[PDB]
């Protein structure tokens, strides 16, 4: 771990790193959500936000430090607070932003900013190549309604990584977690759609837990079973 003001960056493969920022929740404690920073040659790629602009803004400082790139775009998995909440400050630093259609038509309502471009899915979750433009090795797939309707996700050709975002959660985890806007009837089968798209990838990278082995996926879906 590198703490980096109240941040903190994982490398988690040559050109892969995942950045963690908190909000203290009230009733809670302090949470922790996990995001991805991409280098893919010239350019970097982020996944998600953190939770405020501030903190966002101090992500960019961090990739202005460690890499010295520009970053070509963002792409973010849902519109709640700890994927969508800094979309200000990526638009202030002049970075192309992307979200599911859905998160950007949830985003006012969410008290979100909505991203710049909407991505849409085909019937069997790939997102329409035509709506992520230079996206470079960023795969990204719509598993199905469970943490949220809109929740995405992403894989990362050329690594044995794939993100789950807050759909899901690692191999010890006790529960689902914020369950607030979930779809309880199709969790199970989008927790295992997302293992069924990158069935490749050892390394799960997840928003409230550390990275874990698939042991996320299938603990996550058979906890997910018993919503039904
Ligand atoms: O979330
Ligand atoms: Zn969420
Ligand atoms: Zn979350």
């Amino acid at each position: 771990d590198q703490r980096f003001g109240d941040l903190v960056f994982r490398q988690l493969a040559p050109n892969v790193w995942q950045h963690t920022s908190y909000l203290d929740m009230p009733g809670f404690g302090a949470v922790a959500s996990n995001g991805l920073i991409v280098r893919d040659g010239g350019r970097v790629l982020v996944v998600d936000t953190a939770w405020t602009d501030d903190q966002t803004a101090q992500i960019l400082n961090w990739i202005k430090q460690e890499i010295n790139l520009p970053v070509a775009l963002a792409v973010v998995t849902h519109a709640h607070q700890d994927k969508m909440g800094g979309m200000d400050a990526l638009h202030a630093a002049g970075i192309a932003t992307y979200a599911n259609a859905l998160s950007n038509q949830l985003a006012p309502q969410e008290g979100m900013v909505a991203a710049q471009h909407s991505l849409t899915f085909a019937a069997n979750g790939w997102v329409e190549p035509a709506t992520a433009p230079n996206f470079g090795p960023l795969k990204v797939f719509y598993p199905g309604p469970g943490h949220t309707s809109d929740n995405i996700t992403v894989g990362i050709d050329g690594t044995d990584i794939a993100f789950g975002g807050c759909l899901i959660k690692d191999s010890k985890a006790k529960s689902l977690g914020n369950l607030g806007d979930a779809d309880t009837e199709h969790y199970a089968a989008s927790a295992r759609a997302f293992g069924a798209a990158f069935p490749k990838a050892s390394m799960i990278v997840m928003s409230h837990s550390a990275p874990d082995s698939r042991a996320a996926i299938t603990h996550t879906a058979r906890m997910a079973d018993k919503l039904r």
